[PDB]
């Protein structure tokens, strides 16, 4: 029976996972806000305001700086196809999960796909980089800023310059790291930047901000063709080959968002609306100071962690602020926790796949949840469900490093 | 500055051109509920109950459909590169803009592209296809079912069993006409069918609604090949060769929106919640219902218009329920009554691109704005406009033929 | 029962052209949809005192004490009059509408002796005609409506707070209506309470009254302090007059509850104090003068196509409302059909006029939200095409272009 | 400045205290809803729903059953100003803060207030009123159901007959039971009763839901006196003197509620939308499992302090569900651990007034907040401020009492 389908209820939870997390209220509201037409001068000055306010949060003048219409990877997909013509040597930096995600793309981009390793949870050195990048010879460096899954945050500063020298093209994924991380665009020579909402922006998922500098939009324009139904008599084509998808074509996305108002899309209105919020919200606060918040909160929660004698994964020296690797303790079954803080305290952690199902937890503070009651609610509530599955803690250990790390920083 | 970044506020407006339209209330308050995790079992329960309802307002029982997180073309071109290997051949029959489109997106998947051609606006005969199809013999045939480029609605009944016959796959692309006019995805024996929210579902565009029937989805299995980041020991490649494209891999969204939960993106909450209701909304009202309303009031437009003393563009008989054309009788110009529609009265009427540019206007009547309201206003502030601008017609005469048809209606 | 025919929420869209209430801003709507917080969270007493200097713009006052009363507009009439009116105390009431007959009876419950005068609708009064009233009867208060709804009429103001600084009557306004779409210099004409509504020129969900009170208002509310039992303690003391026959509308606590103390008189309607403090923030964003000066041209458009459309006005277009207007129903056309068919037609609501002159006049009110260009726009051309349809003759395209032709000349 | 008036953002908070608390976010979507006009079709059929609601809510089948626009106690007022002439005697049991409430409001009535005291917290018995109510012979029985203050619920069922019997009115206060305890109007012989909405409810305040027997009507009917502006020659008063207040004339109210519509004032449409909800999720989830639910959630909390070596405040045997006393320990300030509980876990804990202020908590679990990880989350947190102030617990065992109530109930 259609009666038995009711009103949008979902449960209220803490989002304290890799992702997504709970969505600021003003970007939820934001949402709510009636429509206007494609074209309507308020839409295309909604757009353009989108623009400027994303240049100010990934810290770039680029005057290609957007949206794609989808999530995350639709984003990177968006980049890499329209920076990969079938055949380009391409240079993938694997620390974990998202590595490999970049290597499948690239390859359903047709392209032939270099790759270096380290370890989880490890991460790379400029000199590593560049040995590979003098070995093979590639058009494009593919890196991830900040991998969810090894709570590892590469360091991007170095890296543009060795770019620059040997003339490829510098893309990171920065979807988990955006926000709660530095990223410096153009100070550190980056061509394109991905990012995502879900994470530190808040932000709930579907779009996908990116930023292309002007030698990344130079790749592009030799790759024009225009969609045949809005193809006119002055419209033609690049020197190089045709981007292998309509949908995700920058170059006519390029266009739609330029003077030229090119219809390849009728835009998302409402993920509009919410996108613009959530870098008005990250402007207005002030991108340092959001920073600076995501540090404050990811530190109070390694040193809660560790006063409750539990062992963390990977380098810290290099650990996002956002997310922290917590060991399961042994003799502990991890289902059973992330199970009893769910259902019980409201609050979701997140598990890891793969080589480290069952052996580690993924607890973010991210965006709107990188606060200090977020963070003492998520300590309190992982203690007390060790202690009912039996595992000793030092009794008020884990809490008071928490309060005394909040009391020395202020 | 960023103070001179306010809070979002846009003008209300009522959109009767081709889209993208008003949304329902409803709709909108859905989208500002609250987030769950990915993983939550209200998330997936409501993902099976998306699924359900969807198969409801396809008029199917298609196991597989589902939501593309994407524009409307996002869905069409998730699809035509899911069936579509290099190399195999493609039938269009084009009869406006968006045939275009499909000619473009197949072009992109690597297709040899047939066509067929009627003016616009008319509309093509079971026979002419048929001929066609005896002719190239393709893999796919690529239908829209309503072009609002034209406002025409090609008859897809007939064409099903011309596809079984000569055993190809048939695909429509109904964004434009599905809760609007008919469409029985089992019963017309289709094999792919993509919608969009913006048109008569109501509505912000981000989303795209699929659904693929059993021989459809058999064809995509074929391809299998699972993303690197998430392959595991149990997954074999399929026979043919691999999807190109890691966001668009329906095989891998399948496994996703099915039992297994395979994590290939985190699947859009708010654009969720708001499809969700729209197919909640329009099966309460009941489809047929929602249908001869689309109808009733697309009508009464009709015969105001016509009353007007104003030309229809195209073939009445096989005219769109939510979609007129409207010619611009010389001397008045189609853009300065579109800014006076807009400015004055708030009214978004369409205009019209590349042929019929300048010629016809396009007035819209779907979704939420498939009203009495909403069809008296439009003829009212058009009927001003046009005598403000110095075009006579007979007093009253307009509204006096739309009352009658709500008269007789009754 | 059943449980199953109750569903969500779902008003039908509405363009709302009326006396109140009118479209409010979605802004405003979004704001309320907003989550709460404790009593005295440290972000409530906080909101609280933004809502009190922000209010402190719109009435155009410098008074301390500037505040909310949870009720809907004649909540606030009647926490001002059963503060300021002690049993036996006189009052005087220039009635000029159906507006001055409720101040009146709010008064007359207060246990007051009520005094009146009249002048007809659509008329408006004198300083003259008010100072002899007040020479005669002696007030305590004198009463008005600045804008009565009821017969469009507005007030004026300005030479009334100086006679009652010279024969020491309290003066009070009524100013539901008028606030945000017309003048209202709370302090400069000498004004000692205040009292308007959300869901006219404010936009604005009916259900709150702001309210002002001037230094001389307190300490005559002050002077009847008593503080209930429950959260009376030992260092509270009764004033030297008979208290404020309420609990509920005595406004000593009431500022006190908004005031340091934070004494706990009731639970702050946490709501409908986000759409509150949106009304007076978007107010100041655009600005008074800019707000008053909208209604004012899209108001007198109204008329303008109204007057080239063939139909008559009801009363002083001298002293006008900016944000209504009577409209005379002509003969022998029907005004509850007419108002049928905006409203189950073209989703507009028009007024139609209470008591005596009802089937007379419409009341097409521009308000707040709703005072915009498009919405005359289609106001005018839906009442011709509703007017024409039930077979009166009028000018084609007459309505519209002395319209148009107004924002030309405007601009 | 203006500019210094940013958009609203209130901070996400967990209300455990006495009141106001966590609204239902189905409430507060509703509320975003754009308005009607007063005397829209569509306002009074919502108007006659929220009558039918309400009375499934109570336990009533009273006509007179509405909302009054105003807080609680404007209800209460409402009530009183309409039953009670100058010089009415009444009888007002008092055991607690709000009993000194009804004492008042009568008071400013111009009544003679009779009362009879016990210490807070304990409860009347039928035998003690029954015995005043010979002693004094009221017009109106005033009982507040549960009074906050001292976490008391007054047995009523038996009053209904003491009432009858000697011909007194009864009158009821039930804005903190209602929702989360057991009221039977018409089975208890309650004349009048009147509640709030931000407690069980759900519920922001401004609205106070009330019903009135058919005895109540007539006593309000001799009052009879209908406002000038809005009076016509059809009407005449009744034998009694007039009500009071204009705005708290129930006489008024009822025939604005009725078929006459009298102007009486213009409702709170955004307030109605909420109410309607408020009371549609209650009756959704049907009265008795809501009173049920908030039972086991109030035993869990009980329980978990217990175990926690806490003493508590009250006859417990007649607690309300839905608040507890929780007895401030010697050493540990009061009025620290609410700082400490709302700026480090965003959780706020009641403070008690008058003769328990410092001595004793109120926490609540209410409404929206009657569920298993409001108690949990609050538990948890209320120990770890404890323990960070030196105050020994053994560790778990508070816990544990909770988790073992949970998994024996289950």
């Amino acid at each position: 029976d259609i009666t038995q389908f009711s009103q949008l209820n979902p449960p209220s939870r803490l989002l304290m996972g890799p992702g997504p997390i709970n969505a600021d209220p003003r970007v939820l509201r934001a949402m709510s806000s009636q429509l206007i037409g494609q074209y309507d001068p308020a839409m295309t000055h909604y757009m353009n305001e989108v623009m400027a306010l994303y240049r100010g949060v990934f810290r770039t003048e680029n005057r290609w700086t957007m949206l794609v219409d989808g999530t995350s990877r639709a984003g990177i997909e968006a980049i890499l196809v329209s920076a990969i013509r079938p055949g380009d040597k391409v240079l993938v930096p694997v620390f974990g999960r998202f590595g490999h995600l970049l290597c499948e793309i690239a390859r359903r981009c047709r392209a032939e796909v270099h790759t270096i390793e380290v370890p989880w949870g490890e991460v790379f050195t400029p000199d590593q980089v560049e040995d590979a990048v003098k070995r093979i010879r590639p058009r494009l460096l593919l890196t991830v800023q900040g991998d969810t899954s090894t709570t590892m945050l590469q360091p991007l500063a170095e890296l543009g310059e060795i770019c620059r020298r040997y003339d490829a093209l510098f893309y990171t994924d920065a979807t988990a790291s955006l926000g709660g991380n530095p990223l410096e665009t153009d100070v550190w020579g980056l061509d394109a930047v991905s990012a995502g909402m879900q994470k530190c922006l808040g932000g709930p998922s579907g779009t996908s901000p990116i930023t292309l500098s002007a030698r990344m939009e130079e790749a592009i324009r030799r790759r024009k063709c225009v969609e045949e139904g809005i193809r006119t008599d002055a419209h033609r084509d690049g020197d190089e080959e045709m981007i292998y998808s309509n949908y995700f074509d920058l170059g006519m996305v390029m266009d739609y968002w330029g003077p030229e108002r090119l219809n390849h899309h009728t835009e998302a209105t409402t993920a509009l609306f919410g996108a613009r919020e959530c870098a008005r919200l990250i402007l207005q606060e002030g991108l340092d100071y959001g920073i600076a918040r995501h540090k404050l909160h990811g530190d109070a929660l390694v040193k809660g962690i560790q006063a409750m004698g539990l062992e963390t994964f990977g380098d810290l020296k290099h650990k996002m602020n956002n997310v922290l690797g917590v060991v399961i303790p042994q003799g502990i079954n991890g289902d059973q926790a992330r199970k009893l803080m769910l259902e019980d305290f409201g609050i979701e952690i997140g598990t890891s796949f793969g080589p480290l199902h069952g052996k580690v937890w993924r607890i973010g503070t991210m965006g709107y949840n990188a606060r200090k009651d977020c963070v003492m609610t998520t300590l309190s509530a992982l203690e007390a469900v060790l202690n009912y599955l039996k595992f000793p803690t030092t009794q008020g250990a884990a809490m008071q490093a928490a309060w005394d790390h909040y009391r020395s920083e202020r």
